[PDB]
């Protein structure tokens, strides 16, 4: 299902590339989108697929791209157009000046000092996750270790029952990972049906949790409003639920594969937040967009207003113009080059958040269960989209090597 060329299009450009359906997936994810670097392609491409939109395929443009708010908008940043249009979350559907007062109160509860506080936290629940699994000597670690880790530190951010978890993930991963269930305006709607009655009753009967903070928020010296609040919030749970949970499948997937990457974290733990750059450069998942405001010229290509063009965050690291042999895991790179986190004035605010969660991971992992491996004929499939995953990870290990801490 490709649509017609619009006009503007110079044939030469066209790469059908379908963001939710790559050809190579059963190479992996990151390396089904990298074919897009291939010197065949063009810096700058139109795929037919998806209703049709750009996509640029280098860090160079990438980057300045996210930086060009006034000529790439964030008010339709999703493809296909329908879901873009549908997509109203704050602060990530507004751009500047706008967005300011928005990410400066999501600040308040996702930033560094936040980080700070649930320190200990983090450390705890990963502690006890897997002392628990370590002796049984197999796992489905996206199950039982990828998914239950994060969202339970955000349930607890938030102040919302563990009970609720299947069915927000759910719907999460409808947006980021359409299945055809559901459109997403139709995701988006069930949403905030959750969230609405939440919203009403921390504006009554404020606690300290993240959801209590978003909805008694000032913005531009006023209150926020409900609807704006279910739209902060409504951003947060994808966040929450849909991140870190893939990075970690990603990166443990890898490790599984890699004794010596694993030895290297061990002998050398100074060497962990360097790693964690690393596997954020290789293992990055996401993929947004922006929207063309007017008609322009951009690395002489002619944009019209209202085109949609995915600029893959993906990407940028692993392009070898950024970086020497991409696709290879370096601890040791001079230089990690990567806009996994975004880049521009929407650079996630949940990053600190973020590499805190997989710091403590690898390191925990490590210390407890320093071996393991794929289980035996286990076939790993990725899935793509705006935030790509991992079906399942069937791990096994031999208890009589693991360490109790
Ligand atoms: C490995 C984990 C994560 C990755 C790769 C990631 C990636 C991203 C990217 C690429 C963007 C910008 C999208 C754009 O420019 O359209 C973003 C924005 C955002 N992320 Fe993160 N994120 C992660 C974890 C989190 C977490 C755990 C939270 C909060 C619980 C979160 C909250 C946010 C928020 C609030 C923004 C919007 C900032 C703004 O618009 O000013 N992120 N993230
Ligand atoms: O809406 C979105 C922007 C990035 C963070 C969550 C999801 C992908």
């Amino acid at each position: 299902n490709l649509a017609p060329l619009p006009p503007h299009v110079p044939e030469h450009l066209v790469f059908d590339f379908d963001m939710y359906n790559p050809s190579n997936l059963s190479a992996g994810v990151q390396e089904a989108w990298a074919v897009l670097q291939e010197s065949n392609v063009p810096d700058l491409v139109w795929t037919r697929c998806n209703g049709g939109h750009w996509i640029a395929t280098r860090g160079q443009l990438i980057r300045e791209a996210y930086e060009d708010y006034r000529h790439f908008s964030s008010e339709c940043p999703f493809i296909p157009r329908e879901a873009g249009e549908a997509y109203d979350f704050i602060p990530t559907s507004m751009d500047p000046p706008e967005q300011r007062q928005f990410r400066a109160l999501a600040n308040q509860v996702v930033g560094m000092p936040v980080v700070d506080k649930l320190e200990n936290r983090i450390q705890e629940l990963a502690c006890s996750l897997i002392e628990s699994l370590r002796p049984q000597g197999q796992c489905n670690f996206t199950e039982d270790y990828a998914e239950p880790f994060p969202i339970r530190i955000f349930m607890l951010l938030a102040g919302l029952p563990e009970e609720d978890i299947p069915h927000l993930k759910y719907l999460t991963d409808q947006m980021t990972r359409p299945d055809g269930s559901m459109t997403f305006a139709e995701a988006k709607e069930a949403l905030y049906d959750y969230l609405i009655p939440i919203i009403e009753q921390r504006r009554q009967k404020p606690g300290t949790d993240a959801i209590s903070i978003v909805a008694n928020g000032q913005v531009n010296g006023r209150p926020i409003t409900s609807d704006e609040a279910k739209r902060m919030c409504g951003l947060l749970l994808v966040g929450g639920l849909d991140t870190v949970v893939n990075f970690l499948s990603f990166s443990m997937e890898f490790l599984a594969k890699s004794p010596e990457h694993r030895q290297e974290l061990i002998e050398r733990p100074e060497r962990i937040p360097a790693a964690c750059e690393e596997l954020l450069r290789r293992f990055s998942l996401v993929a947004d967009g922006r929207i063309l405001t007017s008609d322009y010229e951009f690395h002489g290509v002619q944009l019209k207003k209202g085109d949609q063009i995915l600029l893959p965050q993906m990407l940028s690291g692993l392009d070898e113009r950024e970086n020497a042999c991409p696709m290879h895991v370096d601890f040791s790179r001079q230089k990690v080059s990567h806009t996994t986190f975004g880049h521009g004035s929407h650079l996630c605010l949940g990053q600190h958040l973020a590499r805190r969660e997989i710091i403590v991971t690898l390191k925990e992992w490590l210390t407890r269960i320093p071996d393991f491996s794929i289980a035996p004929g286990a076939q790993i499939q990725h899935k793509s989209g705006i935030v790509s995953g991992v079906q399942a990870l069937p791990l096994v290990w031999d208890p009589a090597t693991t360490k109790a801490v």
